[PDB]
């Protein structure tokens, strides 16, 4: 335990890590899928502590009525998405938040962190393409935590956050399949890996 005193929280390659996990319209499946929860956690790059939070629910337009499957899975009821801005508006708000947080200065280095590749490889660019919206350059590089974890632990977490929490002896934070709570769990896992001396790197193909 003194074993880690010098190793823990090493210098990292980024000033900040931006933890993101979407929830989306869905069924068991409807199309196009639309982002209904847009969280970002700004983590101190050294300590992994949460320093700022972006969180918006988003009003879906093509399938505006959340399905029983969607609600029961995500916890997101209709009342939570009803008066809310559209994805385009939410993306402008993210950009304002990036600006306000000093994340758009060329000298300030940050990278998104997600559980899996779906959200930034598939979901965001897919919906943006459908809407005719550009994808900001900062969404185009990320770290898949499942891959970071498998490198650190020599073991693929098939069941995602629940497997990673198990492997690191961490109690689950909040509610599974809630965007923000998944973000808090990603952040907690990162903290523990950093405590063990893990240096995070882009996993996203350039
Ligand atoms: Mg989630």
């Amino acid at each position: 335990n003194l074993y880690f005193q010098s190793m823990s929280f090493p210098p990292q390659r980024y000033h900040y890590f931006l933890v993101l996990d979407f929830e989306a319209t869905c069924d068991k499946q409807i199309h196009p899928q639309e982002i209904i929860e847009f969280p970002i956690l700004k983590l101190n790059g050294r300590t992994m502590e949460i320093e700022s939070t972006f969180h918006m629910y988003v009003q879906p337009v093509v399938h505006p009525q959340l399905t029983p499957f969607c609600t029961e899975l995500t916890g997101i009821i209709q009342a939570m998405v009803d008066g809310q801005p559209s994805l385009q508006q939410v993306l402008e708000r993210v950009d304002e938040w990036m600006a306000k947080e000093g994340l758009l200065d060329p000298n300030v280095k940050s990278i998104f962190v997600t559980c899996g590749d779906w959200d930034l490889k598939v979901m965001l660019p897919g919906q943006c393409q459908y809407l005719g919206l550009p994808v900001a350059d900062y969404f185009k590089q990320w770290i898949n935590l499942k891959k970071a974890y498998s490198f650190a632990m020599g073991c693929w977490p098939k069941n995602g956050l629940l497997d990673m929490n198990k492997g690191l002896s961490l109690q689950h934070i909040g509610r599974p399949h809630s965007g923000i709570d998944d973000c808090k769990n990603i952040a907690n896992i990162m903290k523990t890996l950093a405590y063990r001396g893990f240096i995070f790197k882009q996993t996203s193909k350039p």
